[PDB]
């Protein structure tokens, strides 16, 4: 379990290495697995859950790395702590399960990843990086991780 | 250690169930147990419209009932959404893993704002149609997988 970790991790940043993605994703261990964090600007407009169109491609990338792995794929949304009470998203737990939602969709309707894969998480704002006590905090806590779970 | 703890579990279940009994809850959830932990399972008639993530007025105080069960354990909780495999697009969901999403997440919502049950206990899972009770083939068992499960999880 140890040595496989450090291989898909080391696999993983090889991945994001080869194909010029660094400036879009960073790569991580912890006790979930292997997590690609993704930033919100590369996926969602602010307050939005759709995906951008110029973030597909980025999402087909990633799916070319989920495709040569059998392991689980939990997504999950986070937001940074600034309410949101809109028709769309009543609040910040809708916004971000709808983001966590939103990739998944992307990965088995476009990319034809099997559904069976897939989790849908949403945090809402319980999970900052650090605090919400300045702009540069919110703007890291705004985010999406897709976490490969231990196979 | 497994004894120690799923005996712990065992009394858990039975204090659930005891809840639903206590209070004349039965029509309205189910409980039951399994790798996950302690899981409360509601049909979407008892919260939600059809295709809708928005929890029912009249499905409140089922909720309160269930958050003053929630407040006597210090137990994490993951609110499941589930769907049937039936497609859905619209405005607010453009697909069933929004939908199933947007429903754990309308519970949660709730159990915060109204109820005082502190955020950092929950998060908000969706399933979509991933996971059927049994399967989609007919009428009664697309209806059975349209549910919230609350899962009170291990310590």
């Amino acid at each position: 379990q140890e040595d496989q970790q450090d291989q898909l991790l080391k696999k993983v940043n090889t991945y994001i290495k080869d194909n010029h993605l660094k400036a879009q994703m960073t790569a991580k261990r912890d006790e979930r697995g292997v997590v690609l964090v993704l930033q919100e600007a590369v996926l969602f407009d602010t307050g939005e859950a759709k995906v951008l169109k110029n973030a597909e491609t980025l999402l087909h990338q990633i799916a070319v790395l989920l495709q040569t792995i059998p392991n689980d794929i939990q997504v999950e949304g986070h937001t940074d702590s600034r309410n949101i009470s809109t028709y769309r998203y009543p609040s910040n737990w809708e916004l971000s399960a709808a983001r966590a939602s939103g990739v998944i969709q992307y990965f088995t309707s476009k990319e034809k990843l099997p559904s069976k894969r897939f989790i849908a998480v949403g945090y809402a704002d319980t999970k900052p990086v650090k605090d919400n006590k300045t702009n540069e905090h919110m703007k890291e806590n705004r985010r999406v991780e897709i976490v490969i779970k231990k196979s």
